[PDB]
């Protein structure tokens, strides 16, 4: 599992469940190619997005559909979604955990690379 | 000043000075049209990006060139940049302050709408 996503809800103090996440890879022609997608589990985590074979160096964009999430909770969010753009494995493959902490008008995201 | 951006450095405890910011507006054909750009001042603030006349309803993307910033400090950042995507003025014009707090492997962004 070289790429894992974790999403938390700062309003309820719990994992953000069933959040849609879409991963894109920057294409040779500078366009974002769809790469992987899924929904966070009951623990707010999303595993098995790729394999180390498929996860080559490139620029990747993780897009978290935060708007849908809040709407479901009857809350009016500010952001269309949260995006995390980063260059991966440029210095060889690592294990990346992208964590996002969500609030209606704010979000933070941190990368734990190992 | 309907749109203001403020950036802080969490490693140095100071405003992030000379940070490039590019604002885009979602075009009719779903493409991002360049809308405004500038650099934060010595106070970590960017003013005068638009006028209320020009700042119409739409989906906007604020891109903060975090990578350049950290590179200049001789630090190797994780993110390519920080993006903030939101729908603006859908319910009439508001004043938007987008604040970003930066670290090499993490960033948070909050919106204060008045």
């Amino acid at each position: 599992c070289p790429l894992m996503v974790k999403v938390l809800d700062a309003v309820r103090g719990s994992p953000a469940i069933n959040v849609a996440v879409h991963v894109f890879r920057k294409a040779a022609d500078d366009t974002w190619e769809p790469f992987a997608s899924g929904k966070t589990s009951e623990s707010g985590e999303l595993h098995g997005l790729t394999t180390e074979e498929e996860f080559v160096e490139g620029i990747y964009k993780v897009e978290i559909d935060t708007k849908s999430y809040w709407k479901a909770l009857g809350i009016s969010p500010f952001h269309e979604h949260a995006e995390v753009v980063f260059t991966a494995n440029d210095s060889g493959p690592r294990r990346y955990t992208i964590a996002a902490l969500l609030s209606p008008y704010s979000y933070s995201t941190t990368a734990v690379v190992t």
